[PDB]
C-alpha cells in the first residue's frame, strides 16, 4: 500500500493522482517501505526511497507551518512553535487556549524533524 503513513516533506505533482516522493529523513527503515537509501547526496541522509502514486496522506509534525519555531540546533532539530492560532492542527497533541489572544490557542507539542515551513 502507500509506503508512509504520513510524510513532513512530500514532493508530489499536480496531477490526478499525485505523482509522490516522501523526503522525510527516517532513523531505521519503516516496515511500509520497500527501500531506503540515501538523500540530498548525503550517505547519511536517509529516506524511504519508494514513490508512490495517490494521496500522500496527511503530515506528522503538529503545525502545518510556524512563525515562530523555536528550535535546538541538531540535524534534524527538536521544535516548538509558539504561533498563537485559532485552531491547532489536528496532529497537535497538546492543544491550550492563549492568555494574550483568548481567542487563539498554542500547541505546546515537542517535534523532532526539520525546522517547519513558515506561515508567512
Amino acid at each position: 500500500k502507500r509506503p508512509w503513513k504520513c510524510c513532513d516533506e512530500a514532493v508530489c505533482t499536480r496531477s490526478i493522482p499525485p505523482i509522490c516522493t516522501c523526503m522525510d529523513e527516517v532513523f531505521e527503515c519503516p516496515k511500509t517501505c520497500k527501500s531506503c537509501g540515501p538523500s540530498m547526496g548525503d550517505p547519511s541522509r536517509r529516506i524511504c526511497q519508494d514513490q508512490y502514486v495517490g494521496d500522500p496522506g496527511p503530515i506528522c509534525r503538529p503545525w502545518e507551518c510556524c512563525d515562530k519555531a523555536i528550535c535546538t540546533r541538531s540535524n534534524p532539530p527538536t521544535c516548538r512553535c509558539v504561533d498563537e492560532v485559532k485552531k491547532c492542527a489536528p496532529t497537535c497533541k497538546t492543544c491550550l487556549p492563549s492568555r494574550s489572544r483568548p481567542s487563539r490557542r498554542v500547541c505546546i507539542d515537542s517535534y523532532f524533524g526539520p525546522v517547519p515551513p513558515r506561515c508567512t
